[PDB]
């Protein structure tokens, strides 16, 4: 997250952290068994780590569960990244406390000026690079169609939306790749792409999660 705010410690208890020996992707869980992420963070070989502030430091709140399954969705285009969105299941369920605790699948689509939170353990400069150790936080406005379409002609589609500010500044990042896009209480987007981070008119690309909504109601009800 670049131009963002330390969080506080888990103040976001729906965020996890994907390790495979380091951290590489943030995630958000959606009830004890399943985690949402992005399809470009599949790896093999994932522990999901739950209640994490500091990921470098075991502060006494974590959960580290490995994975079982992993799920891309099956129209996912890692070219373009349309239908960028993964289901992860844990081995065992998560405890919910506190600290560790699910986000609400949408009913609704977000409208557009809406201002969500957005979180990751990413880079947190727009020129260079430094990967914070605590939670970072930013909110940011859904920006229209028309906006995120004249931002990056010919590459956005129905699944995607941008959100963010075309003066720069303030985006996610690298390695905030999976995480939550929170608005109105409830998962609306996955972190997702866009060119470099927080460069002028280059917003924030996120997946849109209200049109996955019945493939993850079918999926967790299956697997
Ligand atoms: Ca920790």
């Amino acid at each position: 997250i670049v131009g963002g705010y330390t969080c506080g410690a888990n103040t976001v208890p729906y965020q996890v952290s994907l390790n495979s020996g380091y951290h590489f992707c943030g995630g958000s869980l959606i009830n004890s068994q399943w985690v949402v992420s992005a399809a470009h963070c599949y790896k093999s070989g994932i522990q999901v780590r739950l209640g994490e502030d500091n990921i470098n430091v075991v502060e006494g709140n974590e959960q580290f569960i490995s994975a079982s399954k992993s799920i891309v969705h099956p129209s996912y285009n890692s070219n373009t990244l349309n239908n960028d969105i993964m289901l992860i299941k844990l081995k065992s369920a998560a405890s919910l406390n506190s600290r560790v605790a699910s986000i609400s699948l949408p009913t609704s689509c977000a409208s557009a000026g809406t201002q969500c939170l957005i979180s990751g353990w990413g880079n947190t400069k727009s020129s260079g690079t430094s990967y914070p150790d605590v939670l970072k936080c930013l909110k940011a406005p859904i920006l229209s169609d028309s906006s995120c379409k004249s931002a990056y002609p010919g590459q956005i589609t129905s699944n995607m939306f941008c959100a963010g500010y075309l003066e720069g500044g303030k985006d996610s990042c690298q390695g905030d790749s999976g995480g939550p896009v929170v608005c109105s209480g409830k998962l609306q987007g996955i972190v997702s792409w866009g060119s470099g981070c927080a460069q002028k008119n280059k917003p924030g690309v996120y997946t849109k999660v209200c049109n996955y909504v019945s493939w993850i109601k079918q999926t967790i009800a299956s697997n």
